[PDB]
């Protein structure tokens, strides 16, 4: 390899952009920065924009990335039928999937991922209850496939005494679904929704009364940290959720700045929330996939052919690099990076964060193991 | 119209076969075999086959189908994840997709389904719990997704004070699955599985002792008369079930008959089961179209074009037929078929079976209303 190229693909529609390209750039400078001994090849990030929501789109933006020589694809992060998609043409052709978003719900060729499983965040949310003693609770969902998310959770439920009374939006307003739980007058609300969904849901709430120190909520969204509920909290709150984010890596000062930057060029400086955890989790994906290639590059001579949608021929080493992505340690933006056998984060933690007129404050960790 | 035309889309690799073909060929002929006033024009059905397990051959199949000038698609039976490529392209296209197989879990264009929907299988067993006067219970699941399948009866477990203890096959013998329920020491076993995954839970279940007065079973598959559970059990039993055949329709000799002769051209005639319900399914589904497709005619001059892949032209008449659909009342060879709003099976009963050494008896009716 004259060069060490991977693919990542981007579906970000938001004003004002979760900074992933940027992210992604940072990554590849960071470790062309770094000239070791012996040198190493460079490294490429190709990147690929889906711009609707189509799996056609996403076919052909993978036909077009077989051709180019790549050892590995990053996600797409916030799209689960084309990370599907990426999967299966990926694994078709042996080449890794480096999965940067949720578990998807509910495949021969391996992938690693780097977000949390769905058994982890069900395990995550059940600390939480343990430390609110166990109590019945509700659930609002903002897809069904929840009951399967929190499928470890729900089949806790089940066994026990205690109930879970679950409620989906699918569609409009949650204000009618917030008030049949308010009549059940059980204190603890599990909202599985991602980070807008989850606002919308706590904003109702508020205006329903339903913040008051009777009620606690668990968020399973890993973005919480950017979630800013200006005007419905106080100094202290109940509402608990998740961060990956280790802010004592020594680039998070140049990631939350640079992609300020990114944030200020469509937007306000003033409106920018902080780093999103997707384009955390593409940087440390970039530098998962170079660990392991220079790792499998010790052992074999690694080479890259032209792959095509319109043939059957795989890429030689990708069984290979699978198994020495799994043997990666890395220690990133997100915290440890390690992988169990099924491909899934291990050795990792969870900060639990209560939510706060400003920010958050930390108030206890779940660890993986 | 000179003719009639719709496509059906069939996946099936049993050694036997299900009888799809010859069911779709029956009803074409017994359509056409009746001379009306006015005369109407000829029924065709255009039968494409699926032997991969690959949705590149589904889109290709359905690329193939376009520019035939269809009324609608029917199928697959059996191959939800085909299914759902083929209810994509058919709401591009705006051409029905008449389904005769399990609600896909977890789309604008409207479509309909002639096969019951996962509400009414979960309100179905829930009928047949509240005879057993709603006690705990576990679940088998060949899949995960069976949590979302049976959301409604789950939801009802997770508020009341009995349990359902959940399992999942996934992934090879049930034996060490049904020795955790034994020791539980709960009496009903709900199987979600289909009927050959069903057949090999009965079976290992028997072998533990475990068919015994002590325990109920309660099937999800609508194949269960099809199901023979020769030499488990005796002449009354506690495995129950569901049809929704119309033995008395008056097609349903020839039906079993004809399909008799279908099966014994691979097998022999010993061991046909009876009629698959799929095959039923689709004879059903050629009526359908036909009704709605000829009550249409009376209001509006109908046509087809070629259509393809490589176009985004739509069927004029998709929005209107799919409206013509819902209006269907048809008494069929699976009962009553009439839709809701939602495209979903109305009106219609589910016997409740058990399972006896020759067959079984009807105990029940479920209504949908
Ligand atoms: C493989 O190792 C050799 C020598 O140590 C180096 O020249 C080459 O760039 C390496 N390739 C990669 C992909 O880092
Ligand atoms: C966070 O990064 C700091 C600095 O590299 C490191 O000392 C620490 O172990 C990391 N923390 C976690 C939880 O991974
Ligand atoms: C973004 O940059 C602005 C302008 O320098 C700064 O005031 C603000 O606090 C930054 N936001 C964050 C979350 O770091
Ligand atoms: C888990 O990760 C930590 C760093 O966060 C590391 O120090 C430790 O060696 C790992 N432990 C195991 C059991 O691998
Ligand atoms: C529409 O009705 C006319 C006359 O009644 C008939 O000739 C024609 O065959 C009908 N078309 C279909 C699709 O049945
Ligand atoms: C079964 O078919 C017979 C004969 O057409 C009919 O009388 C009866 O209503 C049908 N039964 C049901 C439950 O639909
Ligand atoms: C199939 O046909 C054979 C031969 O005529 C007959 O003995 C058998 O009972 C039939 N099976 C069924 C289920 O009707
Ligand atoms: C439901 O179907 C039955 C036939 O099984 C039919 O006689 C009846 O008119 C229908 N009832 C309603 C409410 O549509």
């Amino acid at each position: 390899l004259s060069s060490l190229r991977m693919a990542a693909i981007l579906d970000d529609q938001t004003v004002c952009g979760r900074g992933e390209r940027l992210a992604l750039a940072l990554a590849r400078e960071q470790i062309n920065g770094i000239i070791e001994v012996p040198a190493k090849a460079r490294v490429e990030v190709d990147i690929f924009e889906l711009q609707r929501d189509s799996q056609y789109e996403t076919t052909d933006t993978m036909c077009q990335i077989l051709p180019k020589g790549v050892v590995s694809v990053l996600g797409p992060s916030s799209s689960p039928a084309s990370a599907s998609t990426v999967s299966h043409i990926c694994g078709e052709k042996e080449i890794p999937h480096i999965k940067v978003g949720p578990e998807e719900t509910p495949l021969r060729f391996a992938s690693v991922s780097l977000y949390p499983s769905n058994e982890d965040v069900s395990l995550a949310v059940s600390r939480i209850l343990k430390s609110f003693n166990y109590p019945s609770a509700s659930l609002i969902c903002a897809k069904a496939e929840c009951l399967l998310r929190l499928e470890e959770l729900v089949r806790g439920f089940l066994i026990s005494k205690e109930t879970l009374s679950v409620r989906m939006l699918d569609s409009r307003d949650p204000t009618p679904l917030l008030k049949e739980i308010r009549d059940d007058k059980v204190s603890t609300i599990i909202i599985d929704a991602n980070a807008s969904i989850s606002h919308l849901v706590l904003r109702k709430a508020s205006e329903l009364g339903m913040t008051s120190a009777f009620y606690k909520y668990i968020l399973t969204t890993m973005d919480f940290p950017i979630l800013h509920l200006d005007g419905i909290v106080e100094d202290s709150s109940n509402i608990l959720g998740f961060s990956m984010f280790n802010t004592s890596h020594p680039f998070y000062p140049e990631f939350v700045r640079s992609l300020n930057m990114s944030w200020r060029e469509n937007c306000e400086a003033s409106t920018y929330p902080g780093p999103a955890l997707s384009a955390a989790l593409m940087f440390d994906a970039v530098h998962v996939v170079v660990s392991a290639v220079r790792e499998l590059n010790r052992s074999q001579e690694i080479g890259v052919k032209p792959l095509a949608c319109t043939s059957a021929n795989i890429w030689p080493h990708g069984t290979s690099l699978m198994n020495y992505l799994r043997m990666v340690e890395y220690d990133g933006l997100t915290g440890r990076v390690e992988f169990n056998s099924k491909g899934q984060r291990t050795n990792y933690t969870l900060r639990i964060l209560e939510k706060s007129r400003q920010g958050h404050r930390e108030i206890g960790v779940w660890y993986s193991n």
